[PDB]
């Protein structure tokens, strides 16, 4: 009778700290989000830095200029 | 009288194990977000290896 | 009551959709393994790059 | 009320050991957050280092010798005489 009762509380536990780790990883995403915004600014240094490369390639004088299209 | 009692706490579970559906599902959108990152940050190294070449002619 | 029951049979299956669900949420563990990997060989690569930058040598 | 016994015996064994594979799998997937925030600071000094590198590359030097020493032109061909196709900047 009761005892069912007793391990139906367990249950409810259970499941309560269920909750705690998972709200522990929905709040592990705080820096996910972050190193997005900051990458965004890698990816901008990056695409700078390679275009100084690809000009100073084409500075060559040996090699002339050739435009696309 | 302990049927109610019961009924109350198991349809508690029921909401409970819907606040864990709703959470799980939030995680795999940070999942895809990481995947984003992931493709992204896979396009960042291959033009940094591809950089790396007229370090040296240059 | 068995209507209760009946509604924990439901619930549960629900709860057995769950647990199959995030068997996928599972999936990230290699993936995070790549990341770490990738970004190491990004620090690598830019280590390299950074060597040969500092010289006396002037651009041609 | 046997059968109702049975039938509770079905429902709680089986979800209690539902929660033991859940609780396996939260177990297993607590350390991606710390290996995150580990990847994060890596990424800030990445930025940092190529942000430095951006600084002295902002300062370069491009020096052309020329001919000073007067060798003939004959030898002196060492170029290409194609035009050649670089996608620069955009593309």
């Amino acid at each position: 009778a009761n005892e069912i009762m007793d391990l139906l509380r367990g249950m409810d536990a259970r499941l309560q700290h269920l909750e705690q780790k998972v709200d522990k990883v929905l709040a592990q995403g705080s820096m996910v989000t972050q190193i997005k915004n900051e990458l965004s600014t890698v990816k901008t240094t990056l695409a700078t830095i390679e275009g100084m490369m690809a000009t100073v390639k084409i500075m060559d004088p040996g090699n002339p200029t050739g435009v696309p299209v």
